């Protein structure tokens, strides 16, 4: 068997993504029914930059698969510093059955996956956040049923990891994806091109616009994210793209709202939207647990 | 209907007795209760690290079948509202154990979270330590009601407050001996006096260490702080002279860490009256009992 | 029972070391067949300086014995600062069944072992790396069989923890150990004397030389380690020319991380003589065997 990895959303085909999302629903119903890591077998969970919420979901999910997560956070040097990435992959492959890694550049994830003899999962990177989008898709399916043909609009910084993963993971699910963002913060054209190509296979589509009202019109799902990872109002370009009540009122009447969290209330999203009946952000956060477990189960049995 | 444990008197006298009975049962049979089998998660969050709090809660949770997710010292409230954090945590874990500074943050967390919240240690109270202390006293002396306990040193800190509230809840006559600038918060002292009326207990605050030692069944101290700035406390040192004024079978407690030569001497801490190591062990058993009890009422 | 510790390689007798290494092979074959820590019981894994590869091997090994590792990284209050190491050891002994510690000076390990009522294990220290050498010996045995009478040569910094442990652990196994190192980086004289005395009981021997080529001739095993002060060590590089002077079926060991191009070349590291990846894996099995063995004697 070829060792399978999950570094970006389109690493799964449409049929494979459906398998993972079905497993995510099964594991939400029966969270300790799959024990591929019984022993326990180990899974490495490595953070080049800390993300506490990413750690809750993986550390508990791995335990519920019977395994033991070995968590390495930023306070432990950095992978690649005092020995080669390739040497690190070879040793980790002797201790664990999968490697979950939060890092920056995609080329590091690619290099890890090409040498490691166990599955590598992108927990969060500069370019993609594919585990979050699996959780988003599970949440949408819970609220609306079939994903094919839904219209999803993302608002704010369209150049970030969530914009890229909503494009790739969304069109893989057959969802018509719109990114609404100011012209200096648009999807990477290579990512957009890959999303357009995948969308041809699923009947989906890709739209990029700087007109937030047009992007909201008739949408089934509205998504946003913090505008920056960290005087001058540097986020001024994004404020017209705030997910507020006026924007939500332009979408379909049964539309839902997603936000990967943490939220900066009053910036990219308002209290009224976050706390209103369209919000699915709390189920979405919970589904990180289930969708990541499903991904691990699926990768381990193909690898 | 979700119960929390933020300060000692959050348990009634009857409820405290239930938790302490469970603590003795779990010490005998440490893996006999598995309410967190799965594993289910419990959050263990430190705004400031504590090694003994980490060992006792992390292993206790594991022995209940659970998995502790331990978060060390971005601080809660900085990247998102405490209320948003409380909602996300409630989807991931069955209880939240939190070491933080101000009591108002614990109150805020408990008012929003839909799972039990436990104060692992705060500026104002250390109620899990006092559960361990009460378990230790009971196994050395039997019935708690009517015992005389004196605490010495900094009478304004979390241990003084919790020994007052938790002690009188158990029916113990509690004395705090401290210099006048370091006495119990009057609101806490009043709450302990009111609770003592239900249990036959009493509250005494004094600056006379020798009077407080006389007739005591249990002597307790704690580090004085967390130029001799601690000079005010040195007359309140728990030493052999002070111990010799107490009952001949008195025992000595100290929440740890100890600064030997300051609040307690080597001779007392390593001598036959010391119960400090059993007391430390009982952090594990008493906190396990508390979690079992809160989980079944929530 | 006498509580057994493992702070340096000669804390095991020759017969005891053979028992641990036999157990390591058994546990490599059947990794979850021994569950002395079921419950879970706890094991402390404490780092004064982080070592992620020590963390992986111990944390998963403890889990595979059925236990729960409580892992403490650097950046909490360094042990010894807010209470004595002895007090820390006495409290840890009430929470866990063994203490695994990566620290600096040997006197710190001695301090905890002096009062602990559970086994204390040196995970890695300034003076010794005895768990790595157990893994090394397991690796050598599974490729070459009987250890007595083999020839092992270590190259480079002969004053560091690996040189010391290869001396002590090697002669305990009956191996003729050579340290090839430059002046100013030679073994500590008390360690050298202890290894010479232990070699008398096993038929082993100790050689210390600046002649790297002579040290390679006839060797079954060539070992090196990071040099960190680079100029003195260049003649001791483990390169293809040096390896060719050894036995035709010699194997190469290196406690990771390797600095390729410095103490070892890519050709050696990635060639057919390299046993470094099996060596790293065997930290898991050898440490699990050590824990099983210490627990059942303590």
């Amino acid at each position: 068997s070829v060792i399978r990895h999950f570094l970006r959303d389109d690493d799964l085909s449409p049929a494979e993504q459906a398998e993972v999302l079905e497993l995510a629903a099964e594991l939400k119903k029966d969270p300790v029914s799959r024990r591929p890591l019984q022993g326990p077998r180990g899974v490495a969970v490595i953070f080049d930059k800390n993300s506490t919420r990413t750690r809750f979901s993986f550390e508990l999910g791995i335990a519920q698969l019977g395994g033991h997560a070995v968590v390495v956070d930023s306070g432990s040097t950095q992978l690649g510093r005092d020995e080669t990435l390739q040497d690190t992959a070879k040793v980790l492959s002797r201790y664990v059955d999968a490697i979950v890694w939060r890092t920056f550049g995609q080329e590091r994830l690619d290099a890890m996956a090409s040498v490691a003899t166990v599955p590598v999962i992108n927990a969060l990177s500069d370019e993609f956040h594919p585990c979050q989008v699996l959780a988003d898709l599970q949440t949408i399916a819970e609220r609306k049923g079939a994903l094919r043909g839904l219209r999803l609009s993302y608002f704010g910084d369209g150049a970030n990891n969530m914009a890229h993963s909503l494009l790739l993971g969304g069109v893989t699910a057959g969802i018509h994806v719109t990114v609404a963002a100011p012209e200096g913060f648009l999807p990477d054209p290579s990512v957009r091109a890959a999303a357009e190509r995948r969308a041809q296979d699923t009947g989906a589509s890709v739209t990029v616009t700087a007109d937030a009202h047009a992007a909201a019109a008739g949408a089934d799902v509205l998504v946003t994210d913090t505008w920056t990872s960290m005087g001058l109002d540097r986020v001024k370009p994004f404020r017209p793209f705030q997910l507020n009540s006026r924007l939500l009122a332009l979408a379909d009447s049964d539309a839902i709202v997603l936000h990967c969290l943490p939220a900066h209330r009053g910036d990219e999203i308002t209290d009224a939207v976050m706390d209103g009946p369209a919000s699915a952000v709390w189920d979405e956060a919970e589904n990180r647990l289930h969708a990541q477990k499903a991904l691990l189960v699926w990768l381990l049995e193909r690898s």
